[PDB]
Parts: structure tokens; sequence; C-alpha cells
């Protein structure tokens, strides 16, 4: 199921991330740092539990979850959300809900690259990761 997503991934392309951050209300000085950061994402499984780490020179996050089971999450920008991650069409779909708002973080594999599509409001950001050995 999820096994092609597992491993260490490095950011190699980003489109419309400023739009996405601004839609979420991230302040301009933070957006400026974030626009120049290249995170590493590490996706590990242990049985039915996935752990997704995001590491950078600015902020780090880590979440653990079972597919299809809601979990509490506090995002990098300090939103307290109700989250669920599911496999849908071969994509890892992460849905966050708070205050009646929603955002999706969708990961899919295309030609061995991991494409992360972030949608909030009308903003749609595409971030591409390449696998580390
Ligand atoms: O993993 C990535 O590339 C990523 F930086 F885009 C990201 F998903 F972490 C993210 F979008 F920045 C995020 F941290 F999750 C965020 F949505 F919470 C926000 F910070 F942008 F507000
Ligand atoms: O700090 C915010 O609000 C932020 F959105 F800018 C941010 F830290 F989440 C980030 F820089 F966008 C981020 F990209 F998610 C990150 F730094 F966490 C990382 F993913 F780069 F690691």
């Amino acid at each position: 199921m999820v096994d092609a997503f597992l491993g260490t991934w490095k950011l190699v392309d980003s489109k419309n991330f400023d739009d996405y951050m601004k839609s979420l209300g991230v302040g301009f000085a933070t957006r400026q740092v974030a626009s120049m950061t290249k995170p590493t994402t590490i996706i590990e499984k242990n049985g039915d539990i996935l752990t997704l780490k995001t590491h950078s020179t600015f902020k780090n996050t880590e979440i653990s979850f079972k597919l299809g089971v809601e979990f509490d999450e506090t995002t990098a920008d300090d939103r307290k959300v109700k989250s669920i991650v599911t496999l849908d069409g071969g994509k890892l779909v992460h849905l966050q809900k708070w205050d009646g708002q929603e955002t999706t973080l969708v990961r899919e594999l295309i030609d061995g690259k991991l494409i992360l599509t972030l949608t909030h409001g009308t903003a749609v950001c595409t971030r591409t990761y390449e696998k580390e050995a």
C-alpha cells in the first residue's frame, strides 16, 4: 500500500507555496524564510503506524498516525487541527480540519518523484521531492 512513499525525500521544486502560506495567514517574514528553505521529509512505518518527519533549518515537525484513523495535530504554523491520512487512488491524502476550514496535503508518486499538492481556499501549491539514498 504505502511502501513506495517510505524513505527520505528532499525538496527540489516548489510552485505557489507563498500563495498557500498566505491563504493560511502565515506572516510575510515567515513566508520569506520558508520560500528559501528546502525541507527533508522522512516517512517511516512500523506495522500500521506511519511516522512523517519534516526537518529544516527553520522549523521541524513530526506526526505519527494510523491510516484511516483521526489524530490531533499541531501544524508547523501552530494550527490545532483534526487530521486523517488515507490512501486514495494510490495517493496519500492528508486532510486537516479546524474552525470549519479544511486543507489537503496530497502526495503521489510520478516517475519516482514525490509530488505534494497543498490546497487551501483557492490556493494550490505543488512541491516536488526527490528520494535520498
Ligand atoms: O512539507 C512541506 O513541503 C511543507 F513545507 F509545504 C509543509 F507541508 F510542511 C507546509 F505546508 F509548510 C506546512 F507546514 F505543512 C504548513 F501547511 F503547515 C504551513 F506551514 F505551510 F503552514
Ligand atoms: O512557520 C511557518 O508558519 C511555515 F509555514 F513557514 C513553516 F515552518 F511551516 C515552513 F517554513 F513553511 C515549513 F516549510 F513548513 C517548515 F519550515 F516547517 C518546513 F517544512 F520548511 F520544515
